[PDB]
């Protein structure tokens, strides 16, 4: 199935974090990540997220786990098993898809350390890198860092993007505050 890595990225460094905590709270990129992870094209199926366990404990109460979605958390901890309808735990991707049955598509959403290593995983086609811009970068307390080798990488056109997301929009130049952002998908070499 499918593999794909959605992340918001500040550029040109490609920040993601500081303190453990992200650097904006964006109101459509929000909704942009919600509608792309749940959508699905073939009936009796649904998306999986998978994430470190960092990253799940930091999820709203109330949010986790994430509705209409199959969670995967990873930690090195853990045993390749179905804790209930909506979670799964797993120590690798390798195992978890071993595990899955009837995903059409797997988003990994998080964190630093599962992005850096995963970024070279051959299972991993796809990056959903929402690109976001700043008059003063560096004006910005950040500590994680996204580690990319996006020479490695090609920045498809907005029209594979679309076929990507269906009937979603996708709008230019969003201006919340003083960031700016735009949605891109990128393919391996
Ligand atoms: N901008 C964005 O789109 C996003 C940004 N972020 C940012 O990223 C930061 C979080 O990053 P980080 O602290 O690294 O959190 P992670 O989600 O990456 O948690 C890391 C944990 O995942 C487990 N793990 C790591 N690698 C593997 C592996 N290869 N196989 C199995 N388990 C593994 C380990 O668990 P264990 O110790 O149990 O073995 C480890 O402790 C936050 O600051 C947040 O702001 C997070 C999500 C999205
Ligand atoms: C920015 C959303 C987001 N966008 C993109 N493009 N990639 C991502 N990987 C994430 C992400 C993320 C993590 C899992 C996260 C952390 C969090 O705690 C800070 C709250 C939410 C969240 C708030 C609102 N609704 C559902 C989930 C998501």
């Amino acid at each position: 199935p499918n593999v794909a890595i959605i992340v918001a990225a500040l550029k040109p460094a490609l920040g993601i974090g500081y303190k453990g905590k992200m650097p904006w709270r964006l109101r459509k990129e929000i909704r942009y990540f919600k509608d792309v992870t749940t959508r699905t094209t073939k009936p009796n199926t649904r998306n999986a997220v998978i994430m470190g366990r960092k990253t799940w404990e930091s999820i709203p109460q109330k949010f986790r786990p994430l509705p209409d979605r199959l969670n995967i958390i990873l930690s090195r901890s853990y045993e390749n098993e179905i804790i209930d309808d909506n979670i799964i735990h797993a120590s690798s991707i390798e195992s978890s898809l071993n595990l899955v049955s009837d995903v059409e598509r797997v988003f990994i959403i998080g964190g630093a350390e599962i992005y850096n290593e995963l970024i070279n995983n051959s299972l991993v086609s796809h990056l959903l890198i929402t690109e976001i811009e700043h008059p003063s970068p560096e004006s910005i307390e950040m500590d994680t860092f996204l580690k990319f080798p996006l020479e490695s990488w090609t920045k498809q056109p907005k029209s594979e993007l679309q076929k990507f997301v269906g009937d979603t929009v996708l709008e230019d130049d969003i201006k919340e505050g003083d960031f700016t952002y735009n949605y891109t998908l990128w393919t391996r070499k």
